[PDB]
């Protein structure tokens, strides 16, 4: 079996000629010539797991959408007893939006199409009645030729808008930067919002290649927020009906909206338009992805047509949260056995 970096690497022989790239979210995560369709390919190191694993597996060989992306080939050991690291083999993109704007200047032109895409691949999911949950630039991969497809389904959930509700400073697993104002003040991020909230960082970050909220623990999050969009109104304070999380907001001092145009002044009007709406304070009040595709900004990309759905919603067949180690891996064997011989 092939090692990289003094670590075991077992691809088979299916898979050549390893070169690391780094670590992800799993482990370790190599490129490999694939000898069958003659291509090189991303393969990553899954080694008691975690239910992200599975999670992952289920959505992505369920879901099929060019913005989305997709598992080639599952390659385990042929019995559980066996059954140690799991490897998945991806298409190889040559590189994410993480690396593409710590290094270069978006185009409006660019900003426009990587958005519009985005945006595609997460009809298709919320259509599904998934969530993402974790959307941010890292998990946004791009090829050569600039083709964008969402990545890393580890930390996303079946939507669920009537058990949304929680307490104030209710701790979160997603990525700090990229996180709703209301998942710090009465969300569980169970609801389609989460994810449009996280676009809208998303596309202020490729305005200037600067990520919009850089809070640096659970609450400074907020403050990031509020020190852009101001204080929220009366109306939207009296949606928060959970009083430790009213009375928060009430007790901090008047704080001025910064106007998109001065934080952006390079910016396309019709793109600061739609930032706007995906940053929207109250989540009721945020635009929902079909309407963002519908908006002037995306206007040379949109076709309904062309923006296919899932041909059914998703459903988790047991609940993952109580299920043993045990049971785990043997489901992890199962989702995985159609890439067998
Ligand atoms: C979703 C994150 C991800 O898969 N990133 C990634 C990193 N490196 C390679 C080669 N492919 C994908």
């Amino acid at each position: 079996p092939e090692m990289v970096r003094g670590q075991v690497f077992d691809v088979g022989p299916r898979y050549t000629n390893l070169s690391y790239i780094g670590e992800g979210a799993y482990g370790m995560v190599c490129s490999a010539y694939d000898n069958v369709n003659k291509v090189r390919v991303a393969i990553k190191k899954i080694s008691t797991y975690c239910q992200r694993t599975l999670r992952e597996i289920k959505i992505l060989l369920r879901f099929r959408h060019e913005n989305i992306i997709g598992i080639n080939d599952i390659i385990r050991a042929p019995t559980i007893e066996q059954m140690k690291d799991v490897y998945i083999v991806q298409d190889l993109m040559e590189t994410d939006l993480y690396k593409l704007l710590k290094t270069q200047h978006l185009s409006n032109d660019h900003i426009c199409y990587f958005l519009y895409q985005i945006l595609r691949g997460l009809k298709y999911i919320h259509s599904a009645n998934v969530l993402h949950r974790d959307l941010k630039p890292s998990n946004l991969l791009l090829n050569t030729t600039c083709d964008l497809k969402i990545c890393d389904f580890g930390l996303a959930r079946v939507a669920d808008p009537d058990h949304d509700h929680t307490g104030f400073l209710t701790e979160y697993v997603a990525t700090r930067w990229y996180r709703a104002p209301e998942i710090m003040l009465n969300s569980k991020g169970y609801t389609k919002s989460i994810d449009i909230w996280s676009v809208g960082c998303i596309l202020a970050e490729m305005l200037s290649n600067r990520p919009i909220f850089p809070g640096k623990h659970y609450l400074d999050q907020l403050n990031h927020i509020l020190g852009i969009l101001g204080s929220p109104s009366q109306e939207d304070l009296n949606c928060i009906i959970n009083l430790k999380a009213r009375n928060y907001l009430l007790s901090l001092p008047h704080k001025n909206k910064v106007p998109w145009n001065r934080l952006f002044p390079n910016a396309d009007s019709k793109a600061l338009d739609l930032l706007d709406k995906m940053l929207t304070f109250n989540p009721h009040k945020r635009i929902e992805v079909e309407q963002a595709l519908a908006h002037p900004y995306l206007e040379q990309y949109y076709d309904p047509s062309d923006e296919p759905i899932a041909e059914a919603p998703f459903k988790f067949d047991m609940e993952l949260d109580d299920l043993p180690k045990e049971k785990l891996k043997e489901l992890i064997f199962e989702e995985t056995a159609r890439f067998q011989p």
